[PDB]
DNA sequence: TCGATAATAAATATTT
DNA sequence: AAATATTTATTATCGA
């Protein structure tokens, strides 16, 4: 398919709004993008560093640590209060 | 009520997908755009020129005459298919 | 970080 | 008398 017109922070908040509790993992973060926007299967390397850059430069994404019981690879990621929700 | 991160091509291209036809009139995508998003309830004067600009300057958007036999202000928008979706 | 794209703000232009 | 559509420049923001 063709590029969907989504910004990386507008994929980042669907993938976050639509998740259980509304956290996940960045693997989660990838894996719902590619589950809904075909183009994203692939050039992963690329488009998923700017993922990576778009979590960690905007101050509306923001880190929750795991639980010490089930604890694993990469912290939850969520949106922060004063955006919309 | 606080601004959503979708772009306005993202606004448009989502408008013009849940609609039964795949068309659009411009007054259809104002109203859709303020039934989801109370945040584009105020400032109508501002953001309703920048939804024309995008209409207009952005080739993923093509304009459809109304039929002759039921005439009235502007025609549908939709998706070009040179531009995926 | 640097190159690309969006958006704000207009005047202009078309049409009912 | 208006809604709609096109266009240009500039500022802001995005993203590779
Ligand atoms: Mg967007």
């Amino acid at each position: 398919h063709a590029k969907p017109p989504y910004s990386y922070i507008s994929l980042i908040t669907m993938a976050i709004q639509q998740a259980p509790s509304k956290m996940l993992t960045l693997s989660e973060i990838y894996q719902w993008i590619m589950d809904l926007f075909p183009y994203y299967r692939q050039n992963q390397q690329r488009w998923q560093n700017s993922i990576r850059h778009s979590l960690s430069f905007n101050d509306c994404f923001v880190k929750v640590a795991r639980s010490p019981d089930k604890p694993g690879k990469g912290s939850y990621w969520t949106l922060h209060p004063d955006s919309g929700n």
